[PDB]
């Protein structure tokens, strides 16, 4: 169902911010080697994760589902929005600007907590 598809897209999630997690701390003891693997986990990863939830949207659409298209159009739109900061933080971190980079990560964070609300909001909606 489109509810288990969303448990799927919301696991990945999940991965995304344990990895980010670990990259953060990575970042801080100065590992350059490890943050750039990270980042490249991270940047499949959040393809992953923006394709699942446009599926679980255009599903919702096609469904009828209006207060779950209004919640996912929300939730879309502030994925890009961390989608953006995060690509802001790669190249910051191909520069070597580390005081980008940490203002990026916590920026990330922020979005990320945010959005959090709206994300449990949307698995019942569904
Ligand atoms: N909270 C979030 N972080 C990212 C990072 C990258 C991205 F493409 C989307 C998101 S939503």
């Amino acid at each position: 169902s489109v509810k288990s598809e969303y448990a799927e897209a919301a696991a990945v999630g999940q991965e995304a911010v344990a990895v980010f997690n670990t990259m953060k701390a990575a970042f801080q003891n100065g590992d350059k080697e490890a943050v750039a693997q990270y980042l490249a986990r991270l940047a499949s990863l959040y393809t992953r994760h923006e394709e699942l939830l446009n599926r679980i949207l255009e599903k919702a659409r096609r469904e009828g589902n209006k207060e779950a298209v209004t919640l996912m159009n929300e939730f879309t739109a502030t994925f890009q929005t961390g989608k953006s900061i995060f690509n802001a933080m790669v190249a910051a971190f191909k520069n070597g600007d580390d005081d980008s980079f940490e203002s990026y990560l916590q920026a990330l964070e922020k979005v990320t907590a945010k959005g959090e609300t709206l994300a449990d909001q949307i698995a019942k909606a569904l």
